[PDB]
RNA sequence: UUAUCUAUAA
């Protein structure tokens, strides 16, 4: 029900000095006025409730407002700095803009800034104290800029093609810790698409030099690709703004619409007729469709050449890859480069001297906070092989020279099916392939013996299954399937599922790029993958180097939820350990209602990963950790009461006196925290990154509760984000220490790689399992959640590697 | 689909 409180402050490590782009806030200790407003309309947008509250202090000046100068959220909430002259009987205004609004104000209550400063220094705070601030930081920002979500964006030019545009920005945020206010600041990106005509637009979407080439009425493809991209969409009229639901099928000159007549008799009336008519415009593309807007009952078909898409709208549908590429470049920047950024836009801000922040009498210190930090000591990993080797992770990275897998599976049959052209790849890349590929497979501890037992080509998903219909029937103990793949091809899904719910059988995909030009770090890295496909174990903690819950039986959980980019369902995933390494990770998944977070069926996924957990090991654990991946600020009390009892539940209906500890983890990585060394000898690589294993759970962490950051991983490119854990429960009781650890080692144990990953294994895992459920599902409740189910001997391994 | 990190999420 309620989180627990900081246990202790961790002391493992070394200390090394820290710079968080969390600013120090001096607030006062006056009482804010919390007015409420009524607007009628009352569900225009913030914006226009924005400049109608403007126009309203301006107006009313002289008996209401007078010098004070209040904030407001946008919806119903104004504060003042002293109370407004009405004291508590509401008041019915009107407000004109260029049309009349009546804006009704009662005084509502009073926010104590001195609740929050004890608030701040035990006295285990108020979440209302906390928003009134945040209303005043973000006022100015709001009427200057283009507020997204809690960021601020404007037009600097940046295309990314396709009609989208980057548009740089900031986060801005207030936050709570121990002895202070916080301001996280963050500079920040986004995609907007471009404020073009929506002939342009068309132009970019369906890569058209010129309108004019396309000269014929859209292909039914060309139609409803461009359907998706501008369905949801506001337009406005050159000519009024409206949002695009549909686009028709018929062109402008064949499109019609029920019209009255001065008779009464309604006729079917053209949009190009009507247009000629009514506006005395000739349509000169009347042979492409048009945008239906509104309320799809009022028959409104606007001609695309009248329209412009209207700016400072976010895009929110998936970028294409390309768009995601350019996107990455030209946001990417070095740690040193980011803190820079971030000092720029602390003096461009000045928010000092912000009139609204002087009239609440807040100060900002333009100064990042300074934080000691802890890197940990990473885990040792202990190979196998006739050397038994032990690697030392070295800045979040190791690597298998001279090491053997723990238990490398001996491969001794093995089929392989290319579905690139020969044309491009020749049985000369596939045996060079496999020569390549088995040297380096021999000394990673997996050799695979012999040629491979079958060598085809083959084309089209139409022909995966019975192709892996027949192998499976005529090569006995058949290990792994090697699928070669083109490029971007439903292949892969097809593959996927026949191989993971339908036969039960491991397959390994690799591009035909890749197949061409070997290297011997990414045949390797193909091996990794490959092993534990086929039951093996590449590596594992050193097993005296753990922390002391190892001590007796323990599970753990890692769990996430994919959503779609309407109408399809969300994927809950829930992966458990299936051993004391711990190594082999056993997946539960279940799809779900669109867009819902919460884990709805989570007790019965527990449930069968508990059973899995006694098949394994003959074992019931005694204590459940459970990483659960990041949620929606709100979310935060609806997922711990749900899904805390659902993991509570399961133990209980396995058997009555089954009570084991829980710890319920929440694992961010969607925050704006970031950490910067203050020393330069501290640096990590080009992108000048905080070393893997910094720790931070003191300054910028919570007041009372148990929360701390860990950026377990080398900071490759850009700026590392350190992920953030707080423990919502935990009934074990663990130090501060051997929680930080024992996540930190649980981030060396991802098979994909010999490096240490951003989060733990678990919760990597599980948002695995739930993408690769997507790709199961590419082929009404019933049928879905059979789709999604896995093959029972595929069950057994770790399929989504 | 070798892999991590990385910016979004009328
Ligand atoms: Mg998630």
């Amino acid at each position: 029900f309620k989180p627990p409180p900081r246990p202790d402050f961790g002391t493992s490590g070394r200390t090394i000095k820290l710079q968080a782009n969390f600013f120090e806030m001096d607030i006062p200790k006056i009482d804010i006025y919390h007015y409420e407003l009524d607007i009628k309309p009352e569900k225009c947008p913030r914006r226009v409730n924005r400049e109608i509250v403007e126009h309203m202090v301006q107006h009313f000046k002289t008996q209401i407002f007078g010098d004070r100068k209040p904030v407001f959220d946008g919806r119903k909430n104004l504060y003042t700095a002293m109370p407004l002259p009405i004291g508590r009987d509401k008041v019915e205004l009107e407000v004109t803009l260029p049309r009349i609004f009546k804006v009704s104000i009662k005084w509502v209550s009073c926010v104590s800034l001195q609740a929050l400063h004890d608030a701040l220094s035990g006295r285990l705070v108020p979440f209302e104290t906390i928003q009134a601030l945040d209303v005043v930081m973000r006022h100015l920002p709001s009427m200057r800029y283009t507020p997204v979500g809690r960021s601020f964006f404007t037009a600097s030019s940046n295309p990314l093609g396709g009609g989208r545009e980057v548009w740089f920005g900031f986060h801005q945020s207030v936050r709570p810790s121990l002895w202070k206010m916080m301001l996280n600041i963050d500079v920040s990106a986004t995609a907007f698409y471009k404020a073009q005509p929506v002939i342009e637009f068309v132009c970019e979407v369906l890569d058209f030099k010129s309108i004019e080439e396309q000269q014929k009425p859209l292909t039914d493809s060309q139609r409803v690709k461009f359907t998706k991209e501008i369905k949801g969409l506001k337009v406005e009229i050159t000519h009024r703004k409206y949002r695009v639901c549909n686009v028709t099928r018929r062109p402008a000159s064949h499109q019609t619409f029920p019209l009255q007549q001065e008779s009464g008799q309604t006729v079917e009336c053209t949009v190009a007729q009507y247009f000629k008519d009514r506006h005395k415009l000739v349509l000169r593309y009347p042979h492409l469709p048009c945008l239906q807007v509104g309320q799809e009952q009022k028959h409104t078909y606007l001609p695309l050449e009248v329209c412009n898409i209207v700016a400072g709208q976010r895009c929110i549908k998936k970028l294409t890859d390309n768009q995601t590429s350019t996107m990455i470049r030209a946001t990417a920047r070095s740690a040193p480069d980011r803190q820079e950024e971030i000092s720029k836009l602390m003096r461009s801000a000045d928010f000092n001297t912000d009139p609204y922040v002087r009239e609440f009498g807040i100060m900002v210190k333009d100064e990042m906070t300074d934080v000691t930090g802890r890197v940990l000591q990473p885990p040792s990993i202990l190979y196998g092989g006739r050397n038994k080797a032990i690697a030392t992770p070295v800045q979040g990275v190791w690597d298998m020279r001279n090491k053997q897998f723990h238990t490398g599976i001996e491969i001794k049959v093995w089929a392989i099916a290319c579905f690139a052209p020969q044309r491009q790849c020749t049985e000369v890349h596939l045996k060079s392939f496999t020569e390549q590929l088995r040297k380096i497979s021999r000394d990673a501890g997996m050799p695979i013996q012999g040629q491979p037992c079958f060598c085809k080509y083959a084309q089209g998903a139409d022909s995966v299954e019975p192709m892996f219909r027949h192998l499976k029937n005529t090569y006995a103990g058949l290990q792994l399937v090697v699928v070669i793949l083109p490029g971007k091809t439903p292949v892969y899904a097809e593959v996927k599922r026949v191989g993971d719910t339908v036969l039960g059988m491991a397959t390994q995909c690799v591009q035909m790029k890749n197949v061409q030009r070997t290297t011997p770090q990414t045949l390797s890295n193909l091996c990794l993958k490959i092993n534990v496909k086929l039951g093996g174990v590449n590596n594992i903690l050193l097993p005296q180097g753990r922390p002391p819950v190892f001590q007796q039986p323990v599970i753990f959980l890692g769990a996430d939820v994919t959503h779609p980019p309407g109408k399809k369902p969300s994927i809950a995933a829930v992966v458990g350990s299936m051993d004391a390494h711990p190594n082999r990770y056993c997946a539960t998944v279940r799809v779900q209602q669109h867009r819902q977070e919460i884990i709805q069926d989570l007790a019965a996924m527990v449930r069968e990963l508990l059973i899995q957990f006694y098949k394994s090991t003959r074992f019931k654990p005694t204590r459940i950790i459970f990483y659960r991946d990041g949620v929606s600020e709100g979310q935060f009390q609806q997922v711990l009461h749900h899904e805390l009892l659902a993991i509570r539940e399961a133990c209980i209906k396995l058997e009555k006196d089954y009570q084991p500890g829980i710890t319920f983890i929440v694992v961010q990585k969607r925050h704006h925290t970031r950490l910067f060394c203050t020393d330069k000898n501290e640096r990590v690589g080009k992108s000048g990154n905080i070393p893997a294993g910094t720790t931070v759970d003191t300054k910028i962490t919570h007041p009372t509760e148990f929360d701390f950051y860990l950026c377990s991983h080398a900071g490759i490119q850009g700026t590392s984000r350190p992920s953030h854990y707080h423990v919502l429960w935990d009934d074990n009781r663990f130090s501060s220490d051997e929680l930080q650890i024992l996540t930190y080692q649980l981030c060396h144990t991802y098979v994909r790689c010999t490096r240490s990953v951003s989060i733990p294994a678990p919760a990597y895992y599980a948002h695995l399992v739930a993408f690769r459920a997507r790709y199961h599902l590419v082929d009404d409740h019933q049928a879905l959640a059979k789709a999604v189910q896995v093959h029972q001997d595929t069950l057994r391994t770790m399929y989504f590697a």
